[PDB]
């Protein structure tokens, strides 16, 4: 008995969806997001390495170590540690804000947002700089 979740903010329906920091800073991100009062923002994250169903993409062995993930075998329960990365989600949007995304953080994320009247997705881009 609320508004449909979505991933749009006043007019545009744009959010800015991009986590950069410094190889080790404090870094903040603000993405405003519908649903009322306060959605389900779950910002995951994404490694596109082969997965979901099949696909034909180009042909381009590229020569790599390929050691950029590891072994956690269960699922990472422990997300937000001491004082590594802090991921919360305000009254209405969803913030990212991390004072230690390095390089294991970069790559590709995908948001998601839900609430008791429908979900919405979305990918967000990511970037430590030196």
């Amino acid at each position: 008995r609320q508004e449909p979740p979505k991933i749009h903010l006043d007019c545009p329906g744009r959010i800015p969806d991009t986590i950069v920091v410094v190889a080790g800073n404090k870094l903040r991100l603000d993405v405003p997001i519908s649903g009322d009062p306060a959605p389900t923002v779950i910002w995951q994250k994404a490694i596109t390495q082969g997965n979901k169903a099949p696909a034909r993409p180009a042909p381009d062995a590229p020569e790599d170590t390929g050691d950029s993930d590891e072994w956690v075998f269960d699922k990472k329960l422990l997300c937000e540690t001491e004082g590594r990365v802090r991921v919360e989600t305000t009254k209405d949007r969803s913030i990212f804000t991390v004072e230690g995304a390095e390089k294991e953080d970069e790559g590709v994320y995908t948001v998601t947002v839900k609430n008791p009247v429908g979900e919405d997705q979305v990918n967000l881009t990511v970037k430590v700089i030196d």
